C-alpha cells in the first residue's frame, strides 16, 4: 500500500491538541515521492469576503460573479486562491473530471458564479486550498510510520454523511487497480 494518491489517510487521535494533524485527508495528486491532498476534517466556514479579496485582483483568476458564500471549506492554507471543488458525476459542465464513475472535479472559479444561480445536481461541496504537502514530499514514510491508507470510494467521499464515513472507511475491504497512465499536449 506504499503509494499515495486516490485514497484516504486515516490517522488515529494520537496527535491531539492540534488541528492540522490526524483526521481524514484525501490525496488527489501524485508527486512521486509525495502526494498533494485536501483535509476534510470538519465543515468550517471561510467567509465570502476572503474570496472577494482574491477575485478582486484580475491577474490569474477573474470573475467575481458569485452571489454569496460565507461557509466555504478550506482544505489547507496553500493555494487558497484555487483548490478543487467536488460534485456528483455529470458528463456535462465546462469543468468536470472523473477517474471512474461517481463524482466530478471542478476548479474554484466557474463554480462560484454557478452558485449565483442555485441549481444543484444533488449534493456537492466547495473547498479552497489544500495541504502543505508541497513543502513535505515525504508522504511515503508517513504511510508506513503510523497512518492508515485505504482506497477511495465515490460514495465514501461524498454521500456517507459525516461521521459514519470514518466508521465504514475503518472497516473497508480492499481494492487494487491502476488503469490510468497518459499525459499529452503541451499547455
Amino acid at each position: 500500500m506504499e503509494s499515495l494518491q486516490n485514497h484516504f489517510l486515516i490517522a488515529m487521535p494520537s496527535l491531539d491538541d492540534t488541528f492540522f494533524e490526524r483526521t481524514v485527508i484525501y490525496l488527489c495528486e501524485h508527486d512521486e515521492k509525495g502526494a498533494m491532498g485536501l483535509v476534510i476534517n470538519k465543515p468550517l466556514g471561510i467567509e465570502v469576503n476572503s474570496l472577494l479579496e482574491q477575485m478582486d485582483l484580475p491577474t490569474e483568476q477573474v470573475s467575481a460573479d458569485l452571489a454569496m458564500g460565507s461557509q466555504v471549506l478550506m482544505g489547507g492554507p496553500v493555494s487558497q486562491d484555487r483548490g478543487f471543488v467536488l460534485h456528483t458525476s455529470q458528463p456535462y459542465w465546462a469543468n468536470s473530471t472523473e477517474l471512474g464513475s461517481g463524482l466530478m472535479l471542478t476548479t474554484s472559479r466557474d463554480v462560484l458564479t454557478a452558485i449565483g444561480s442555485k441549481r444543484s445536481p444533488d449534493k456537492f461541496l466547495v473547498a479552497l486550498g489544500y495541504a502543505g504537502w508541497s513543502k513535505n514530499q515525504l508522504e511515503q514514510e508517513l504511510a508506513d510510520n503510523s497512518w492508515l491508507t485505504i482506497p477511495a470510494d465515490h460514495a465514501l467521499l461524498f454521500d456517507i454523511n459525516h461521521e459514519d464515513r470514518w466508521q465504514q472507511a475503518s472497516r473497508s475491504l480492499g481494492f487494487e487497480a491502476w488503469q490510468l497512465s497518459t499525459q499529452a499536449g503541451h499547455a
